[PDB]
């Protein structure tokens, strides 16, 4: 079981009768994902000679799908790769860079071509260090490992602060390359935006930047662990581009198909509600115009 696809004409239905009971039919369905790709191992993760480079010991990407620094245990980093629909690498999902990860994590968006950085943590959450600010804090340059940045604008909005970057390293396909970094601000540990509208719209926006660009690269994606608000964002990015391009959605394969790759993608159940109400109220939206 991989997949329920809902005809968008019957989701508004649908939601109602998983969300009858107290959420009776809703809970047993997502409960069902639980274990989806926990048949896979952490070997390299828990080599001793990584050990400072996890954030959390316990939330490790699997073999199958972690993604390689090149040599210098040098190749490690605590990031996995999630494949898109019609290719590889669609996303890299991270943690949080550590102070000691940093110049890892910035060689590993140099690296992999990465253009657009999305970021769904606060550094600090109800007084516990959640990730680094492993960005400049003003537009002079720095070093991070052999890789120069230089913070080209900062622009904060009501829910999410957009960031332009220069970056150089190592030459390969590209000698110096523009980033942009979306930092949704808004969003609690273990929790969900106070609204559908918020997420959905940063979704878009986001999106709308990838579309946009002459060669995007995987996208990252990071929050503290790279596992809840993570795996919430990229499974709406997957079911709104769902909406916009079939008559079915099917919110509960983009949560499985997620949990493939990395451990137990999108952390709650409430983050699964979630992803429910943005789906109803865009289709409601939509049913009216
Ligand atoms: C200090 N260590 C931690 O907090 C770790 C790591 C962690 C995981 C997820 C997140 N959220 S985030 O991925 O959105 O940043 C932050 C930190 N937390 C966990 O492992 C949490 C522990 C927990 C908290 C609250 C609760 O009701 C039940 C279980 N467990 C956990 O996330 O389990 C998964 C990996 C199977 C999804």
């Amino acid at each position: 079981k991989t997949s329920c696809p809902i005809k968008i004409n019957q989701f508004e239905g649908h939601f109602m009768k998983l969300q009858a009971d107290s959420n009776y039919l809703l809970s047993k369905e997502y409960e069902e994902l639980k274990d989806v790709g926990r048949n896979q191992s952490c070997d390299i993760a828990l080599l001793p000679e990584n050990r400072g480079k996890n954030r959390y010991n316990n939330i490790l990407p699997y073999d199958a799908t972690r993604v390689k620094l090149s040599n210098v245990c040098s190749d490690y980093i605590n990031a996995s790769y999630i494949p898109g629909n019609n290719f590889r690498r669609e996303y890299i999902v991270t943690q949080g860079p550590l102070p000691g990860t940093k110049d890892d994590f910035w060689k590993m968006v140099w690296e992999q071509n990465v253009h657009n950085i999305v970021m769904v943590t606060q550094c600090v959450e109800k007084g516990r260090v959640k990730c680094d600010h492993y960005w400049p804090a003003d537009q002079d340059s720095l070093y991070y490992g052999d890789l120069i940045l230089q913070m080209l604008s900062e622009s904060v909005l009501p829910e999410w602060t957009i960031r332009e970057f220069k970056i150089c390293g190592e030459e390969q396909l590209d000698a110096h390359r523009l980033i942009r970094h979306f930092h949704y601000t808004v969003w609690p540990d273990h929790g969900v935006p106070e609204t559908t509208q918020s997420l959905i719209q940063f979704v878009r926006t986001v999106r709308d930047y990838i579309n946009r660009s002459p060669g995007a690269g995987p996208t990252v994606v990071h929050c503290s662990a790279g596992v809840g608000r993570t795996g919430t964002f990229i499974a709406l990015d997957r079911i709104l581009q769902q909406l916009d391009s079939k008559d079915s959605v099917d919110i509960y394969g983009a949560v499985h198909d997620l949990r493939l790759h990395r451990v137990h993608m999108v952390q709650t159940e409430c983050q699964y509600v979630y992803l429910h109400q943005c789906v109803r109220d865009v289709l409601r939206a939509r049913k009216l115009r």
